[PDB]
């Protein structure tokens, strides 16, 4: 990367908001995945959007690529520099705007994370739902089509996100839905926003993005629920949907999940499939809910509910870190991850067989998942050394995506393609998907540089 092109970079967002050096290079050239760290040749902090703007301008012209980073939180290697270029660091822009509460909408700007959201939230009665279990910028949210354990109730980011500002690969700015605007529903045109929601960074930069807030439950019960056999867990679950009781969250963790929950955060459930479950209405309703869901669970096998402020936000807080849980149980390593989504009559099926398939290997694998909507990761430890470990990981996570596809569902739930699942990406698509895809990315991106190698 030449000099005349780094001073072209500090003339724009300031020279302590360039750097080369080898140490914050590494540091954005990984995420919280397994995927080789593979370094930009600089990292660039705009900050704001015009800076942004004549970021990408510069590079696109220059033929250099560009990456955009959120909080580095993504798990299939998104910000990995495969081609080198400038990694655009997006979080110093980080303002809250145009709240209105009334319409139940918010702008934010990449450096907002959905805590610092919900916290600017407190007392307004509002809340934003979609929950990941890192504190993620909620601009890369977006950029992955993230979800969460209130998905099943509140929606994902696709279900969330009403407007996108988007600086394309060339530095011209879009509003997906035009500047300003926030409603409910459009049959304006085509939809552009949805076409941004999970482009993970391949077709254009987002530096701000339109949320619906919702309303506050009137009252909250969460509880926890354990089960003698997966397939247990699993019924339970497709019947509760079938049924269809409104629960907020309905999450599952097999027994080695469970107990490395236990042992990462000082819960002490009883080690088995488990369901986490919380349940949102008046007291009117919640009585309802849990009458229904109990039977259900009680047919089942389940055990009678134990009951959870504060242990409540233990119990989520110990979910949120199943990932770190996980690695604590091979210390020293790092993870790869599966995400399939089945159409929720095969969900049985499918996790009782990849509870199968991880005993019947040498790997260390917990399940946990957003089963309420037929989804579910298999988190998979590697010695970061250990190379043939690491292909009959990667082999056994390549099938499962493959089994899921045989079922009609989808290689990736929430987290994405990035650099892992290219490849079940064409098989899910075909080739006539494929070419369609890889013609709107040609369109924004004639060049190929707006984070190149992953997705497509
Ligand atoms: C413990 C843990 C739990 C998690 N739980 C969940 C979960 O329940 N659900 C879920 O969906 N994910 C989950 N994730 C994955 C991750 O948090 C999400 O994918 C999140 O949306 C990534 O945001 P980020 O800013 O950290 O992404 P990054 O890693 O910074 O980037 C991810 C990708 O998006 C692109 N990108 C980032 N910001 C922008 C932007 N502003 N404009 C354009 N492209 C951009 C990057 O180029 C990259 O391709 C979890 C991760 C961890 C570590």
């Amino acid at each position: 990367l030449s000099q005349d092109f780094v001073e072209a970079l500090k003339a724009v967002v300031g020279s302590p908001h360039v750097s080369t050096a080898s140490a914050v290079r590494e540091q954005h050239g990984h995420d919280e995945s397994m995927h080789r760290c593979q370094p930009p040749d600089a990292v660039v902090w705009p900050q704001n959007v015009d800076q942004v703007s004549r970021v990408a301008s510069l590079c696109y012209n220059q033929g250099v690529p560009i990456i955009p980073f959120g909080t580095g939180t993504g798990v299939e290697g998104g910000v990995c520099a495969v081609q080198g270029g400038v990694c655009i660091n997006l979080t110093h822009m980080d303002q809250i705007t145009e709240l209105n509460t009334e319409d139940f909408s918010v702008v934010v700007e990449p450096g907002v994370t959905r805590k610092a959201l919900n916290t600017h939230l407190r007392d307004s009665g509002l809340w934003f739902p979609v929950d990941p279990g890192a504190d993620a910028s909620l601009c890369g949210m977006a950029a992955t089509g993230a979800s969460g354990t209130n998905a099943v109730r509140y929606g994902t980011m696709r279900d969330n996100v009403i407007n996108l500002e988007v600086v394309l690969p060339d530095g011209r700015l879009l509003h997906t839905a035009g500047r300003g605007r926030h409603y409910r529903k459009s049959a304006a045109g085509y939809n552009l926003t949805g076409l941004f929601v999970g482009s993970e960074g391949t077709l254009g930069i987002i530096t701000s993005t339109t949320l619906r807030l919702h309303p506050a439950p009137e009252a909250t019960v969460a509880a926890t629920c354990a089960f003698p056999s997966v397939q247990a867990a699993v019924d339970s679950t497709v019947q509760i949907l079938q049924a269809a009781v409104p629960v907020a969250r309905i999450e599952f963790l097999d027994d080695v999940m469970m107990d490395a929950c236990n042992r990462h955060s000082k819960l002490n459930c009883p080690v088995a499939p488990t369901l986490f479950l919380e349940f949102h209405g008046s007291q009117q309703t919640l009585a309802e809910q849990l009458q229904r869901t109990e039977a259900i669970t009680q047919d089942n096998g389940g055990s009678h509910f134990s009951w959870a402020a504060e242990k409540r936000n233990e119990l989520w807080a110990a979910r949120h870190n199943a990932w770190y849980a996980a690695l604590a149980l091979s210390p020293g390593s790092k993870a790869y991850s599966t995400d399939v989504c089945v159409p929720i009559s095969r969900l049985p099926e499918i996790l009782v067989e990849t509870k199968e398939e991880i005993k019947a290997s040498k790997l260390t694998g917990a399940i946990v998942g957003h089963v309420g909507d037929g989804n579910f990761a298999c988190i998979l430890l590697v010695d970061p050394d250990d190379a043939e470990e690491q292909r009959r990981v990667k082999a056994f996570a390549e099938n499962l995506g493959r089994r899921a596809l045989a079922l009609g569902g989808t290689c990736t739930g929430e987290h994405g393609i990035g650099l892992g699942k290219r490849q079940l990406l064409q098989e899910e698509v075909g080739p006539v998907g494929v070419e369609t895809m890889r013609q709107l990315k040609n369109t924004l991106d004639p060049r190929g540089l707006m984070n190149p190698g992953k997705v497509l």
